[PDB]
């Protein structure tokens, strides 16, 4: 519970703003859109601002009508089980319990979601419906951006109709030109001590480690083990062990660990080199809006090298607004036109953006090379690029067995992009290079989750996790094996695992063998998808054991667990539908419902990513 800021409406009256855009973001996307809509206001004769709903008290909404033509927009993303982002929790809870009258309040909502999840854009739908219930009036249709297809285009399309509608309603009109959020200040005699070198929180935070640790103050865990898990060479699957000794950090199997990686130093040098810039200049980007709490786009003062290395996203396909602001720096007319046309909501521009940038997975350097006429000043490129995000990983260990260590199970990302070059995953390439024992350190923190073992050690457990999904279950199994070692009475523990071949990527083959032999694993059912002509998937095994699984489900009150990358989860879900439908019996419909009831009742947990 942080100390809230004073009334945002009052802050709006002072700074002469009529529109405010809050963001429910966790990975930074929502925030990105919020900031974009906020600036937009200016091109329509209005002034706006974006804000973190956590730092404010949304009850002040009822005072928004005090401002003429005032308007409020919410860019909210959803997380696991249609839940709000951590930073939208206060607002969510408030909407639930409040009875405040929002008469005269004009609002609009854009939801960031992903059609593959159960509760698609639940947060958005809820905010949009709740505000109308409290008596506020919708000024524009609810937006349903789908990250499965292309969220960016969903935002453009929505946005392209949003502003005209706002103008129409408030009787305003168009006016643009390039505007910078920050101002460059080159520091010359800057004492080193006052220069950020990659820390996230306070100056020298990574060196002077003082608890508690978290996203703002990550703990640098030393890598004590980094081994290759797969036997073959098709891909690289590694096992890392981070030592959290004296971190006073607690965790449970099923939780996630987040890490702050470093971009590929050569990729960084090249961006600098090709821009003809000196990545070693010490500078600061100071907000030209002396009112905003966001003093800088990222920790300052610091160097461009450090910025591009630890604070900036330099590998993900740039969004239309970035390519739009950059077109101004392409001396070649044709290249300026393409970059400029990227933000179209249809036609050749949209197509070009979709295939040549997105489908092509062209990162910022690639575009600079494939458009040699584009040479933006380094300082402006840093204001435009998004913030490098922490990457999450399901802890592959139990604290009951490994309280001072956090395990990670991951497959290094490296692929051939249609863009012509070989793209490398940021966090994984970085993790792969971490050699134990010059102490390989990894800035990280733990995030609690709702993917947990059952409370009663007797409850049956069904773990479905193909490929790397086997990650959280390695901790589950250790812990369960541990419960049997501690004389506790443990119910059946079944693992439904999958890989291509037992001689290629059969993860933890030995360990898993140990547990089965010692009885920790009641069943070790493994589906090798490529050892025969047809695919043998984990769900094929669930179908095979329908009779038994049903007995554990319907009578043993067993808990179902699904992990993996993200199509797979759906298949597994339908298999459970058909299992229940045949053994109930019952229609497909009452089956889907049965399995759905199990999810709400906490007996079917999901942990799928990307
Ligand atoms: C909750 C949660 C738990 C997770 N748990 C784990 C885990 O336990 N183990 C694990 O291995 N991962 C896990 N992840 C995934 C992890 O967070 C990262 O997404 C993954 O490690 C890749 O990150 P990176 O920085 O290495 O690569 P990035 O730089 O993040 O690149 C990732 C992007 O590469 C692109 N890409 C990948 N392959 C291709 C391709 N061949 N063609 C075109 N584009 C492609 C995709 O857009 C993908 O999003 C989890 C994710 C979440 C959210
Ligand atoms: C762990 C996790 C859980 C998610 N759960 C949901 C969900 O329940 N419903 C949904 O529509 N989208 C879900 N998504 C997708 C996000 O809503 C979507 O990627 C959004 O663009 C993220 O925005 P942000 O970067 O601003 O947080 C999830 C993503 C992750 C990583
Ligand atoms: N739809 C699906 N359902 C269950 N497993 C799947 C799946 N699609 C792929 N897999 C398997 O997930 C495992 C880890 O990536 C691999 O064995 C992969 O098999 P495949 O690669 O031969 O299709």
């Amino acid at each position: 519970p942080p100390v809230k800021e004073s009334s945002f409406v009052e802050k709006m009256k002072k700074t002469g703003r009529n529109i405010i855009v809050f963001y429910g973001s966790q990975t930074g996307t929502a925030e990105e859109f919020a900031n974009r809509l906020s600036k937009d206001a200016h091109r329509y004769g209005m002034r706006g601002m974006s804000a973190d709903p956590e730092e404010y008290d949304l009850a002040d909404l009822s005072s928004l009508p005090e401002i003429d033509k005032s308007l409020v927009v919410f860019c909210m993303a959803t997380y696991g089980e249609g839940d709000p982002t951590d930073n939208a929790q206060d607002f969510y809870d408030w909407l639930q319990e409040t009875d405040v009258d929002l008469t005269g309040v004009k609002f609009a909502v854009f939801g960031l979601g992903n059609k593959t999840y159960e509760h698609f854009n639940a947060m958005g739908k809820y905010v949009d419906q709740r505000l109308e219930q409290l008596g506020a009036q919708r000024i524009f249709e609810l937006g349903l951006g789908d990250d499965d297809g292309n969220l960016e285009e969903d935002f453009i399309t929505w946005r392209e109709q949003f502003w005209p509608a706002v103008c129409e309603f408030f009787g305003v009109e168009a006016t643009e030109s390039s505007i910078r959020q920050y101002e460059l200040v080159v520091h010359e005699d800057m004492d080193v001590a006052k220069v950020y070198t990659g820390e996230m929180g306070r100056l020298k935070s990574y060196e002077n480690q003082k608890p508690p640790f978290d996203a703002k103050n990550p703990f640098l865990a030393a890598v004590t083990a980094n081994r290759k898990l797969n036997q073959g060479t098709e891909r690289h699957l590694m096992h890392l062990e981070l030592d959290i000794s004296d971190s006073k950090i607690r965790y449970e199997s099923g939780d996630h660990v987040a890490v702050y990686p470093a971009n590929d130093s050569a990729l960084v040098n090249q961006i600098g080199e090709i821009l003809g810039a000196d990545l070693d200049v010490i500078m600061s980007l100071n907000n030209l809006d002396e009112e905003s709490n966001k003093k800088h786009p990222f920790p300052c003062p610091t160097t461009y090298r450090t910025a591009l290395t630890y604070y900036l996203d330099i590998t993900n396909p740039p969004r239309t607004n970035v390519l739009y602001e950059l077109a101004q720096y392409a001396s070649e007319p044709s290249e300026q036109e393409h970059l400029h046309k990227m933000a179209s909501s249809s036609g050749e521009g949209k197509e070009l953006y979709l295939s040549w940038v997105v489908e092509a997975r062209r990162h910022i350097l690639a575009i600079l090379q494939d458009y040699p006429s584009l040479r933006p000043p380094i300082d402006h490129l840093c204001e435009l690029l998004p913030r490098l995000q922490a990457r999450y990983y399901s802890i592959a260990s139990s604290s009951k067995v490994h309280p001072n260590s956090v395990h990670i199970c991951a497959v290094a990302v490296e692929y051939e992009a249609k863009s012509g070059r070989v793209n490398k995953g940021v966090a994984t390439s970085w993790l792969r290079a971490k050699e134990p024992a010059g102490r390989a350190l990894v800035p990280m923190f733990v995030r609690k989750s709702q993917f947990r073992l059952p409370f009663k050690s007797t409850t049956p457990v069904i773990m479905v996790g193909p490929g790397t999904g086997i990650a959280p279950f390695m901790g589950f199994i250790q812990e369960r094996a541990w419960l049997r070692e501690q004389g506790k009475e443990v119910g059946e523990t079944l693992l439904y695992y999958g890989c291509r071949r037992s001689d290629e990527d059969y993860l933890y083959r030995e360990e898993l063998a140990r547990f089965h032999k010692d009885g920790a694993l009641t069943q070790l059912n493994v589906a090798f998808s490529r050892e025969q002509a047809h695919k043998v998937y984990v769900q094929h095994l669930l179908k095979r054991d329908r009779e038994h699984l049903w007995k554990l489900i319907h009578e043993g009150g067993a808990h179902i667990y699904v992990c993996g990358a993200a199509n797979m989860a759906k298949d597994v879900q339908n298999t459970f539908y058909d299992i229940v439908a045949e053994f109930g019996p019952m229609e497909h419909t009452q089956a889907v419902d049965y399995v759905k009831k199990l999810m709400t009742k906490g007996r079917y947990s999901l942990d799928v990513w990307s």
